[PDB]
């Protein structure tokens, strides 16, 4: 587009397939980004013809605000507080004026920041300042919570779509995907911000700066303006990535435009963030007249959660939605908040899809895209008021007598008593009883992890426990002039290291300190990270919940990532005749107390832990002697072991209450301490305790409670075939009932719908309300699911946002890239379209690929090479003169990826390479003729590759405190006794074989780095690791890895196009259809994974897990590498003594390894070869065993043969041939070997060398 197609113009046409990518391009369009004023992308908006299509009413009242005086107030504590109008929730930062509250800016005159002389006035205790400066800072906060500057994602939007339309290899046409003409979302960014600026020379309303932010200085701005900026903007690209429905988007764009029009922005979109998916997703299929769903059968054991599809179930009216209507509620929220035409509109849109077909679930997800994304932003003294104030109602208390005397801190639960109380002691008293009768739980190693498990970077609250220590007259080691942050549990660690339980015991009562985490359409979750000694004290109340979770229920244990939140158990529980429950205990951590819960359990396990631990410490802690007034008139002195004495301690903590240490950054004044019932969030504990009591009382309601409050046959049949074994599947707070139908169609709705109000009425006996949804849909850990089908939520994941809950500065660049590349990788789960995404990254990686260098004085500039990106997992374009787009976003990352395009493209390049003078006499066995070595320096793609490797992170006391960790984990004589043995004995069986042996004794300095690295790096720092760069930038080498050369050397014939594993007509993941054919056509050849992938991975590991400090893939490295490398049993036997195993159970570890048949993924460790982290939505499994041929096309080669000791090979030439199968756009096809260049014998000694050469 003129200003862009000029400045861009080569870059633009490199990106959209109709010219080659090239590094000098690359780098040009990264030095004219870098140019591009901010104004001129305002500039660049204006020659944009916008069509009358993209536009809709601006609210004049957007830019009026009032003064941001009338919404706060001085408490009775003298916190600024939020003064209430719309309600409880009317907390967050209210939509008003801001200029008045201003200092220009020195040199950027037509800005300014918060008034220095208010907050100074606030400081010395001002009033009306201190609410001015909360103000201030908390609008500021909220203009913060992005990636960067909104003018680097719409510049590259505009230079990404001045390609004009892509043309897809696959479907050979070009796509409709209307224009930026008819973008919405963009006009209105542009008109706001032209209303704004006004005459100003200054377009951009506001300045994001590494810390802070700067307002255009006009009285047409407003508080909310950053954060509708930052809603139009992600949907002004997903319109243009996800091809999203340009009349839906315009819906979104109104919503938004309320939001701004109201009196708080964050508020409204808290309140009416239900819009969408209520008025699509859940009132889906009110007519179901046709289409198909999964059919899967959910294999035994439940809990493995390993499904296997077995074709598709025709739909008819029979599964039509029949799930509770919510017309009514819905069109009540709209009309409540000024959106009812909106309401109204979508529902009407919605009931004209009368099929379950790839448009229906495509027409949800782009509706669910619409949502705002923004971070809701609050001060913490709101959050820290509003979610721990309030306690459960126990409608049905524990009766008083019902407890027996004291005995310490607690009280057992009689047997005889009536209250609900009964069953959840049982079930946690059993389980603490099996969990301590286990051999391993008095295993030193055991012990020294679950003593590891805290001992972490994060904050372990130090500043309250040195107090309550001080207290004392108990001084803690200073360790002064260490460079470590002492914030971190890992400092708490070696300063606790040597005092007995006794002298730190009441550190188990003080203070928590507050951390935050801002969320997308949620308000603020809150962060209490207990400390070192309240940790270790809660050990028993942990491990007795996962013996739990692990033997009695069906639980997960998932992340944050797709990828490991179970997406087949959803495809399965949505799928009619199946139906599920999305069950939810509200306000969890303050509805687990003392006066039902916590007293209850703690007794339970005091009691049911005693047999089996009679007499020894625990984790530290020692036997002692508690008072004894159990049986009744007697009184005496009972000896209880050290795991009783831990739950005696914690139970003094969990029954006083917890206080919370506030300190409100954004509110002058605003320090406090609150006490509180509220459970920690930051304990052992938290979640394994809430999966644990969730399952145990659902446990309860289906085999008591449900059962003696209904004589109704249907009810009590549903709740007969219901077990928490099979049926219901939790995780802390949240939890999914899954109802299997039958032939005869799903269970009746009528009888659901009087099972739910039970279960409700059920949990207010006990202080939990529960969050009951019944609408024909599933949702378990943030993912969506309707008929089987996965309905990606592209508006919880912001493609500019940012949580920044601190006002601490952003990372130094250029932590933006790995952002970057972290956005790309949504997408490319969410299923974006392909294309467009692709294109879309690239223009936004090279806005972000240069950055600007200060040597004093001395002008200077950092420069990623494109080829860094792709080392990255970033798929090229068009290259070396290929067809354009061959590449798929599966393209594995590192060396892999790199092996798989150079592979998939080798004979071009080198034809490629001489035609452009780069040609020797040397013959190459992989480029031929071609002066690769040569080709690659000039083109900086070896420049890249090894510059995209270093890391992105500037990097006597110190004897002391390493030893200090080391007399924290090796406190039991027994663990230090065997890591010496495993010392002496590798001497002998196992040294020079390999040299990264990992080792206990390597965890003290492991800790030390990372309370390092946890530190905000120095000037210096930051100038050494940009010179690191540039001289890796500067040098000049002449190969790739070792690992990289030696792949090279395998060569593959690529062949027939795999079969379906799955009908084509059946939709799994909303956007990926026959419209976006890669990702559809890799879904539909490989098929999708359909297992836990957590449960999947477990299974390639010899040992679980070990010493936090340690990675349990480096272990099983080190073992099946002096495998490989011919050890004897006695090294591996070495080895594992040196991680902690005692001798039986490493010489018994050992002798399997030497026997067994390991597997492809667990074996290519041994080469560091990883599954790539897109391909866990796939079969991978399947592709490496049945469509990676190792037998070549036309029967057996010299070098294709596997050496009889080096079957090992098989696997990692499995991951070579999966490469390029899944870096090859379009479906999977079945891959044969066809050469080795100097044969197998020689390419294992190859990789032999590697293996024992790391770290020399």
């Amino acid at each position: 587009s003129s200003m862009i197609l000029t400045q861009f113009g080569p870059f633009i046409e490199s990106i959209s397939g109709i010219t080659d990518q090239s590094n000098d391009v690359f780098e040009d369009a990264a030095k004219a980004f870098s140019m591009f004023t901010r104004s001129d992308v305002y500039k660049a908006l204006d020659e944009i013809p916008f069509s009358d299509d993209a536009m809709l009413p601006i609210p004049p009242t957007i830019y009026t605000k009032p003064s941001h005086d009338s919404y706060y107030y001085i408490d009775a504590l003298n916190r600024v507080r939020r003064k209430t109008y719309q309600g409880p929730d009317d907390v967050y930062v209210p939509n008003c004026s801001i200029v008045e509250l201003l200092e220009p800016h020195e040199t950027l005159t037509s800005y300014g920041r918060l008034s220095e002389a208010i907050e100074n006035r606030a400081k010395d205790g001002d009033s009306q300042a201190r609410i001015a400066t909360t103000y201030g800072r908390i609008a500021e906060s909220q203009a913060r919570q992005i990636k960067a500057p909104l003018e680097k994602f719409v510049l590259a939007l505009l230079v990404a779509e001045a390609g004009g339309s892509l043309y897809d290899p696959v479907l050979q046409k070009y796509d409709e995907i209307p224009d930026l003409s008819h973008n919405c979302p963009l006009w209105c960014f542009r008109e706001i911000c032209r209303h704004i600026s006004g005459p100003l020379p200054d377009r951009a309303p506001y300045l994001y700066l590494s810390a802070g932010v700067f307002w255009l200085m006009s009285p047409r701005m407003t508080s909310a303006i950053p954060p509708l900026l930052s809603d139009l903007v992600n949907l002004a690209i997903l319109q243009q990535t996800a091809g999203l429905d340009p009349s839906l988007v315009k819906l979104g764009v109104q919503i938004c435009l309320h939001a701004a029009a109201s009196s708080s922005y964050s508020w409204f979109i808290l309140k009416t963030k239900s819009i969408f998916p209520q008025n699509t997703l859940h009132s889906m299929y009110e007519s179901l007249e046709g289409g198909y769903c999964p059919n899967l059968e959910w294999l035994e054991p439940r809990s493995d959660y390993k499904f296997m599809y077995m074709g598709v179930m025709p739909l008819s009216a029979k599964y039509a939605r029949s799930a509770p209507s919510n017309d009514k509620k819905a069109r009540e929220l709209g009309e409540k908040y000024g959106l009812s035409s909106v309401v109204g509109e979508l529902r009407k849109r919605t009931k004209t899809y009368v099929k379950h077909d790839f448009a229906s679930v495509r027409y949800i997800r782009d509706a669910m895209a619409c949502t705002s994304g923004i971070f809701l932003v609050r001060t913490p003294t709101e959050t820290v008021l509003q979610e721990y104030t309030q306690s459960p109602e126990i409608k049905v208390p524990i009766p008083q007598k019902d407890w027996t005397g004291p005995i310490g801190e607690i009280r057992i639960l009689k047997d005889t008593t009536s209250s609900i109380a009964r069953y959840l002691y049982r079930t946690w008293y059993l389980a603490a009883a099996r969990m301590a009768a286990q051999p391993r739980t008095w295993d030193p190693l055991f012990q020294a992890i679950m003593r590891s498990q805290y001992v972490t970077a994060r904050g372990g609250s130090g500043a309250a426990l040195r107090e309550s220590l001080y207290a004392i007259n108990v001084s803690l080691p200073d360790f002064k002039g260490l460079p470590v942050k002492a914030a971190t549990k890992i400092f708490q660690a070696a300063q606790l290291a040597n005092l007995p339980f006794s002298h730190t015991s009441v550190a188990i009562l003080a203070d928590t300190s507050m951390g935050l985490r801002n969320q997308v359409q949620r308000r603020p979750r809150s962060i209490m990270p207990l400390n070192v000694p309240q940790q270790q004290v809660s050990a028993p109340h942990t491990l007795t919940a996962d013996y739990i979770n692990y033997h009695m229920n069906l639980s997960p244990t998932s992340g944050s990532a797709v990828i490991e939140k179970v997406i087949p158990l959803g495809v399965y529980a949505s799928s009619p005749p199946n139906q599920s429950i999305n069950i939810d205990i509200s306000a969890c951590d303050a509805s687990i107390t003392w006066d039902f819960f916590l007293s209850v359990i703690m007794a339970a396990i005091h009691e049911g832990v005693a047999s089996s631990s009679i007499g020894k410490p625990f984790m530290g802690v020692p036997a002692s002697i508690v008072n004894d007034e159990s049986v009744v008139g007697v009184r005496a002195a009972r000896p209880i072991s050290g795991m009783q004495n831990m739950i005696q301690h914690l139970s003094k903590l969990y029954k006083r209450g917890f206080s919370y240490r506030v300190n409100d950054s954004f509110s002058p004044g605003n320090d406090f301490t609150h006490m509180t019932t509220t459970f920690p969030s930051g304990s052992t504990a938290t979640s394994t305790e809430h999966t644990a009591n969730n399952s145990t009382m659902m446990e309860t309601f289906l085999t008591v409670w449900g059962p003696e409050h209904t004589d109704d046959p249907d009810v009590l049949r549903l709740m007969k075939s219901l077990t928490i074994q099979r049926n219901y599947v939790c995780q802390g707070d949240d939890g999914l009932m899954i109802i299997d139908g039958t032939t005869a169609g799903k269970v009746n709705s009528e009888t659901i719908q009087n099972d739910l109000e039970l279960i409700s009425k059920y949990g207010e006996e006990f202080g939990w309300k529960y969050d009951i949804a019944y609408d024909g849909t599933a949702e378990y850990l943030k993912l969506y699911f309707i008929f089987g089908c996965r309905i990606p939520n592209l508006s919880r994941h912001p493609i500019v946002g940012k949580e920044r809950a601190n006002s601490s500065a952003e990372e130094p660049w250029p932590a933006i890239l790995d952002q970057i590349m972290g956005v790309f990788f949504n997408g490319v789960h969410d299923g974006l379209q392909w294309q467009r995404w692709i294109r879309y990254s690239w223009a936004l990686c090279c806005a972000f690929s240069r950055q600007r260098t200060m040597i004093g004085e001395s002008v200077g500039y950092l420069q990623y090479p494109m080829w860094s990106f792709v080392y990255w997992g970033l798929p090229l374009v068009k290259a070396f003169g290929s067809d354009p787009w061959i590449f798929s976003w599966y393209m594995p990352t590192g060396d892999l990826g790199m092996y798989s395009w150079i592979s998939l493209i080798r004979p071009l390049m080198t034809r490629w390479m001489v035609a452009n003078g780069y040609v020797t006499d040397r013959c190459s066995t992989v480029f031929g003729n071609a002066d690769y070595r040569r080709c690659f320096n000039e083109l900086k793609l070896y420049q890249g590759y090894y510059m995209a490797q270093l890391p992105r992170n500037p990097k006597e006391v110190r004897e002391q405190f390493t030893q200090a960790l080391s007399d924290y984990l090796m406190q039991n004589p027994e663990l230090k006794s065997r890591v010496l043995r495993g010392r002496s004995e590798w001497e002998k069986y196992g040294a020079g074989i390999i040299h990264n042996p990992p080792s206990l004794f390597d965890v003290p300095h492991k800790w030390y780095q990372g309370a390092q690295e946890a530190a905000i790096a120095t000037r210096e720092e930051l100038a050494e690791m940009d010179e690191t760069l540039m001289r890796a930038r500067r040098h000049s080498y002449s190969s790739f890895s070792k690992l990289l050369e030696a792949y090279l050397l395998v060569k593959w014939r690529m062949c027939e196009a795999r079969e379906p594993s799955v009908d084509l007509r059946l939709p799994l993941c909303a956007g990926i259809d026959p419209l976006n054919s890669d990702p559809f056509l890799k879904m539909v050849s490989v098929g999708p994974m359909l297992q836990s992938t957590r449960k999947y991975f477990a299974q390639t590991l010899f040992m679980a897990k070990t010493v936090s400090g340690l990675d349990v893939n480096a272990i099983d490295s080190a073992l099946l590498r002096l495998r490989t490398l011919g050890a004897d049993k006695k090294a591996l036997t070495a080895q594992l003594l040196m991680v902690g195993l005692q001798e039986s159970e490493a010489d018994a570890l050992a002798g399997k390894i030497m026997l067994q048949d390991v597997n492809t993924v667990q074996l290519a460790r041994v080469v560091n070869l990883a599954v790539p982290d897109t391909w866990m939505s796939l079969d991978f499994d399947s592709m490496f065993k049945h469509h990676v041929k190792l037998l070549p096309k036309d029967g057996r080669h010299l070098n294709t043969d596997i050496p009889p000791r080096m079957g090992w090979l098989r696997a990692i030439l499995r991951f070579l041939g999966a490469g390029m199968v899944m870096t090859a756009t379009g479906v999977a096809v079945d891959i044969y070997l066809e050469d080795i260049h100097g044969g197998g014998r020689s390419l294992g000694q190859r990789f032999m060398t590697w293996m024992r050469q790391e770290g020399r």
